[PDB]
This record gives structure tokens, C-alpha cells and sequence, in this order.
DNA sequence: CCGACCGCGCATCAGC
DNA sequence: GCTGATGCGC
DNA sequence: GTCGG
């Protein structure tokens, strides 16, 4: 919160351009702005003290400056009244629907939560259950009610066959008090990079959590990705928990430690994590760490037995996942 | 100045 | 059906 | 929008 008016507004200006300017660089630009002047550890006087950070430039610097002498912005205050750019961003806060959509929904007239509600059968599945969450998905998740999941999701699991891990991940695993999500990585000793020796592993696992009505929707579904709802139970005569985003990853068991790196994340943690390693020679994705050729082609996978050799190949210090939150 | 900007799973669709 | 491109979200 | 080279 130390230099919350200016990131908050580096943030506005980030989905201005992904929503309604389709401009996903723009966006990323502004998010990497937000992100290292989130960190700093100095209440900001100037645009030209900003522009010292890297990924802040000349435009985001005037911009800064603008803000601290006024209090606001008129590039977005303007942004907030026109209607079609207000619209489109209201929709694509429904799970499902993203700036395409949005756009071509207001094309249509169908523009606010009552015309979506009207327009149901102009919904994909994805967005139909966003819809009908929609108040609940905003709402974030208290550490309190992520620790009782996760005790739901291990002991299921392990009733499933004792054999599988899962590992809670997302901002819970970097220590954060709430959560937007709940983000399981799930591993089986028949599921590796050589052979898979068990079907359905992801399904049987799934399937018990339905049966315990604790997943209540499915969002999308295969055979190492799910995507959905779920619900704490409640008491006698004590109102409903929200319900809950909730994405389940099964990843190769040999290759965990990319994997709970990638699930750890934040997101900006690992983009500017796989740049860094593109910088050094390698690639990163969840599965292994690949050295990059005299040519620009991805090589064998690198032995790797802990998320801090990860950080050894690229020559970066080791960061616990608690210091991965940008 | 100017490409390059992380990397990928699932749903959905166009074209054959 | 299939492949491949796009949208969306992670 | 920013940056490296
Ligand atoms: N490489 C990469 N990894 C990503 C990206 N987006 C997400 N991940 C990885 C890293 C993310 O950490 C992880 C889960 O994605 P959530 O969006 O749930 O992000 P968080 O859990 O961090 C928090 Cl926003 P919370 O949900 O508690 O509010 O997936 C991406 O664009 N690129
Ligand atoms: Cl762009
Ligand atoms: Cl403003
Ligand atoms: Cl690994
Ligand atoms: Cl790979
Ligand atoms: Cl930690
Ligand atoms: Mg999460
Ligand atoms: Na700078
Ligand atoms: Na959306
Ligand atoms: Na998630």
C-alpha cells in the first residue's frame, strides 16, 4: 500500500488495454510497472524517481506525475465514462468471458448482468457457471477457510489412493492470508514423463470430490487439467460458504519440482523468471528446464532434484516461495 | 531503431 | 473425423 | 509500453 495510488492506477490502465485494447503487451507492460514499483520500498515523489525502476519508462513516468500533483488521471478518467469501454470491462469480469467475447456481447446489446441473465443461451458452459458465480468469484478466500480445504482435498485424495500427493499452491503455498483461488499440483507414481501406467488418474480423483459434494461444477476437464467449483460444507442452520474457483494440475511425478515452481507461481514471478532463463540460454515451462542450442532449439531436459536447482541453472539466488509474490 | 515480449491445457471452431 | 488456429485462463 | 543491443 505504500505506493498503492500509483500501482492501482498502473493496474486500471493494465486491463484497459487487455479487455478493450486487446493489446496484451501494453497490458504486460503495465502489470511489470505495477509489479516493481509494488516492491520498492520508498513512498514514490516523482515520475523521474519511477522511471529508475526497470520497466518503468518516459510514458508511465508522465503518467506518475500527473498522479501525484493531481490525485488522479485523465486518461482513465475519461476511460470510465465512455460506456462501450465501461461495458467491456464489466463483462469480462464473468469467468469465461474475455475480451472477444465482451466486445461482440456488446455489440449485441447484451451489456450488463441483467442481459447476461436474460441471454443465458448465448453462453459456452465456461460462462454460464461464471454467471451463476459471479458475486461468489469475486470474493477472496480468508487462510482459514484454504487451510479447512485443503484438508478436504488431502484426506479425499488419500481415500482415493494413498499413494497420490497434493500440494496446495498458488499465493496459499507463498504464505499469502487470503486467496483468490485454490490451485491443487497432484501427483501418482503411474503418471510420469516415461509412461502412464494408470487411466484416470485426474478423473477417480475428481469423481470422489464431486461425491463428497465438495466440487460442485466443472469448468473444463482433461486428462491433466481441471477446472472448476467448489463449496466448504456448512453447519446446522449457518449460512453457505461462496463457492470457489478451484484448478486441479496433474503433472508427471519425476517432474514435480517444475511443476510446483510453474504452480507456485506468481504469475509475474514466472514470466520474469522464464525471460531471465531465455536471457541465460535456457526455457522453463512446467515440466522441465531445457537448455536453448547454438540455433535457438530446446535441448534435452536438465536433471533437476529441487525447485533450487531450477534457480542454479539460471544463476539466480534462491527465492522462497513466500519472496515470489510480484 | 526494432524485434521481442513465458509457456501451455482445454474448448471451440474453420477447413478439409 | 482430423489438424490447426484462436480464445481464455492458468 | 519498455528495453537491449
Ligand atoms: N507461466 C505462467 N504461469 C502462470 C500464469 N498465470 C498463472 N500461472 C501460474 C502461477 C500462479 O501462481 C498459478 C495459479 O494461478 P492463479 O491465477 O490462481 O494465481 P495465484 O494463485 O498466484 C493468486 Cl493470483 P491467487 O489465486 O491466490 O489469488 O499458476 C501465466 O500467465 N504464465
Ligand atoms: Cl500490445
Ligand atoms: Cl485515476
Ligand atoms: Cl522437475
Ligand atoms: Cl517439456
Ligand atoms: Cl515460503
Ligand atoms: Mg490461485
Ligand atoms: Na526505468
Ligand atoms: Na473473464
Ligand atoms: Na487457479
Amino acid at each position: 500500500t505504500l505506493n498503492g495510488g500509483i500501482t492501482d492506477m498502473l493496474t486500471e490502465l493494465a486491463n484497459f488495454e487487455k479487455n478493450v485494447s486487446q493489446a496484451i503487451h501494453k497490458y504486460n507492460a503495465y502489470r511489470k510497472a505495477a509489479s516493481v514499483i509494488a516492491k520498492y520500498p520508498h513512498k514514490i515523489k516523482s515520475g523521474a524517481e519511477a522511471k529508475k525502476l526497470p520497466g518503468v519508462g518516459t510514458k508511465i513516468a508522465e503518467k506518475i506525475d500527473e498522479f501525484l500533483a493531481t490525485g488522479k488521471l485523465r486518461k482513465l478518467e475519461k476511460i470510465r465514462q465512455d460506456d462501450t469501454s465501461s461495458s467491456i470491462n464489466f463483462l469480462t469480469r464473468v469467468s469465461g468471458i474475455g475480451p472477444s467475447a465482451a466486445r461482440k456481447f456488446v455489440d449485441e446489446g447484451i451489456k450488463t448482468l441483467e442481459d447476461l441473465r436474460k441471454n443465458e443461451d448465448k453462453l459456452n458452459h465456461h460462462q454460464r457457471i461464471g454467471l451463476k458465480y459471479f458475486g461468489d468469484f469475486e470474493k477472496r478466500i480468508p487462510r482459514e477457510e484454504m487451510l479447512q480445504m485443503q484438508d478436504i482435498v488431502l484426506n479425499e485424495v488419500k481415500k482415493v489412493d494413498s499413494e497420490y500427493i497434493a500440494t496446495v499452491c498458488g499465493s496459499f503455498r507463498r504464505g499469502a492470508e487470503s486467496s483468490g483461488d485454490m490451485d491443487v499440483l497432484l501427483t501418482h507414481p503411474s503418471f510420469t514423463s516415461e509412461s502412464t501406467k494408470q487411466p484416470k488418474l485426474l478423473h477417480q480423483v475428481v469423481e470422489q470430490l464431486q461425491k463428497v459434494h465438495f466440487i460442485t461444477d466443472t469448468l473444463s476437464k482433461g486428462e491433466t487439467k481441471f477446472m472448476g467449483v467448489c463449496q466448504l460444507p456448512s453447519k446446522n442452520d449457518e449460512k453457505e460458504y461462496p463457492h470457489r474457483r478451484i484448478d486441479i494440475r496433474l503433472i508427471p511425478k519425476d517432474q514435480y519440482y517444475c511443476g510446483v515452481l510453474y504452480f507456485t507461481g506468481s504469475d509475474i514471478f514466472n514470466k520474469n523468471m522464464r525471460a531471465h532463463a531465455l536471457e541465460k540460454g535456457f526455457t522453463i515451462n512446467e515440466y522441465t528446464i531445457r537448455p536453448l542450442g547454438v540455433t535457438g532449439v530446446a535441448g534435452e531436459p536438465l536433471p533437476v532434484d529441487s525447485e533450487k536447482d531450477i534457480f542454479d541453472y539460471i544463476q539466480w539466488k534462491y527465492r522462497e516461495p513466500k519472496d515470489r509474490s510480484e
